[PDB]
């Protein structure tokens, strides 16, 4: 159907602004200490404290399958990095602050891309 070709233009649009939004997420962690999944051979407990790892390349390859139906799922798994990273790692470590740094920098972003979903429609 035509409907369903519109809502695949909307889909593949708002897949167009979360690839913009991730880059620029992305750019607020310049150490890349979120790049990439938890590695379970050097961290094989981890699952024992963090039951939905999340990482930019994972949130990226689901971008790119256009499994984000909504804004919101969008932000879920981008708070699932920060708020994973503050729960397994202590306050004075460099993992924790890295995350508080990308939550306070994030927030700006995803401010105006909220605008944008809403606007653009
Ligand atoms: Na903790």
């Amino acid at each position: 159907s035509m409907e369903q070709v519109a809502m695949e233009l909307r889909l593949t649009e708002l897949t167009r602004l979360l690839r913009s939004v991730l880059d620029q997420l992305q750019d607020k962690d310049p150490a890349r200490i979120f790049a990439q999944p938890v590695s379970l051979k050097e961290v094989p407990d981890y699952l024992d404290h963090i039951k939905h790892p999340m990482d930019f390349a994972t949130m990226r390859k689901r971008l790119e399958a256009q499994g984000y139906k909504n804004l919101h799922e969008f932000e879920e798994d981008f708070d699932l990095i920060i708020d994973n990273c503050m729960k397994y790692n202590a306050r004075d470590t460099v993992f924790y602050r890295a995350a508080v740094r990308l939550r306070d920098q994030g927030g700006v972003v995803l401010r105006q891309a909220r605008r944008e979903v809403d606007s653009i429609g």
